[PDB]
């Protein structure tokens, strides 16, 4: 795997692109999304400063809010690209406005998943994929830049958050939504990430939240007492993808049960289909395979997904039933980007076409540019061999 060797595959180079052009493409993407036109191109916004210095947020234009997903993706992209100033401003904003520090609040230790741009929470509860990316990006920051102090003690912050993700007790208390009860973010017996710690829907998961690539990092650098738990979560997620992904298409549902079956949320029953969340599953298993080489099922799963999308040439939707019936929409940059990341594990040379498809894209503009753009930039980094495991001491 790439971590053992230190050699990350540059998939664009493998399909013939020059280093200079690959650098241009990444730099273009970053400049557009972080510094492009404020009304049409950017997702990064400077938001003044406080005692920790500059503040900035990643704007979910798609839904007119700031999400923990976006903030955590922003931190991952910026640490991968060695953009410490931007990283620190985003983290300051998350730690200042999103982080719940009150021990009598049910979200204690976590980050409010949906915020307004002025720092006011829409929902105090967390979205655990946010936390997963925050922790990992923080460990990567510690590896690349070393640890500062206070909120900038990246490794100490990571350790604390990750420990709490496992060990948080049940808390009932007031929130912006009324009294709520929430638990830990990983199920202790299943060793799987939850869809929500809200006790009302706590015993479910989401295949796109399974990040064995990252759990391997935690298994090496977390607080010693939790390392076996994270190693277990990595094994469990690999098995999870084998059960959750449809056997013909390798499409996964947005939401799931611990046993691998789709879960229909009462407020969103179409969560049993392959939609916006599930686009990311292939990236998660493919990254894991590329880095660690342990998911023996990943190459066949990536080949199946790409074979399926080849059948959709010229009529690609972006919403599907798990057996491959189109459920609406046209092609999106986000899905193109995610499908390209399947090339981190695929063996069939049709992968060349998916990587080439991502190469041909431009950065996104307009109202839906956030979800498209953050996936695009992450996919560009993966496919360029520039998204690495930065493992701290
Ligand atoms: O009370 C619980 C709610 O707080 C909970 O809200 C969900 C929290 O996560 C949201 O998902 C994020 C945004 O959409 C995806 O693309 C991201 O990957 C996630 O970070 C989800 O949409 C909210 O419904 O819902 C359940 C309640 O019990």
């Amino acid at each position: 795997g790439a971590v053992a060797t230190g050699e990350y595959r540059n998939l664009f180079a493998e399909i013939g692109k020059s280093e200079i052009d690959i650098q241009r493409k990444i730099d273009e993407a970053f400049q557009h999304l972080f510094y492009g036109d404020a009304k049409d191109a950017a997702v990064y916004y400077q938001a003044g400063g406080n005692e920790n210095g500059p503040l900035a947020y990643v704007y979910d234009v798609n839904s007119n809010d700031v999400r923990s997903e976006g903030m955590s993706y922003g931190m991952m992209i910026t640490v991968q690209m060695d953009k410490k100033a931007e990283f620190d401003a985003i983290w300051n904003w998350a730690k200042t406005y999103m982080y719940q520090d009150s021990p009598t609040h049910p979200a204690f230790g976590y980050f409010a998943w949906s915020m307004r741009r002025d720092g006011v929470a829409n929902d105090d509860m967390p979205a655990p994929d946010g936390e997963e990316y925050f922790v990992t990006a923080l460990y990567f920051a510690a590896a690349r830049w070393g640890n500062g102090e206070g909120i900038f003690n990246y490794q100490q912050e990571a350790d604390t958050i990750l420990s709490r993700m496992r060990h948080r007790q049940v808390i009932t208390g007031p929130t912006n939504r009324g009294v709520m009860t929430a638990t830990n973010l990983f199920h202790p017996e299943e060793a799987q990430v939850r869809f929500t710690p809200d006790i009302n829907n706590a015993d479910h998961t989401d295949a796109s939240y399974h990040l064995p690539s990252f759990y391997e990092i935690w298994a090496r650098v977390a607080p010693q007492e939790d390392r076996a738990f994270w190693a277990k979560a990595a094994d469990v997620s690999r098995d999870y993808f084998a059960k959750a992904a449809h056997p013909v298409t390798a499409l996964t549902p947005d939401y799931g049960n611990f046993d691998g079956t789709p879960w229909a949320a009462s407020w969103r029953p179409e969560s049993v289909d392959f939609r916006y969340d599930a686009w990311r599953s292939v990236m998660n298993w493919s990254m894991d395979y590329a880095w660690w080489g342990k998911d023996s099922g990943a190459p066949a799963r990536s080949d199946k997904l790409l074979a399926f999308f080849e059948t959709q040439e010229g009529k690609m939707n972006h919403l599907y039933s798990l057996d491959g019936k189109p459920l609406g929409g046209g092609p999106t940059l986000g899905l193109i980007s995610m499908n390209a990341t399947a090339a981190m594990a695929a063996t069939d040379p049709r992968w060349h076409n998916f990587v080439e498809k991502l190469w041909q894209q431009q950065p996104p503009t307009g109202q839906y540019r956030y979800y498209d753009g953050v996936l695009y930039l992450m996919a560009l980094l993966h496919c360029a061999g520039e998204y690495k495991a930065w493992i701290p001491d």
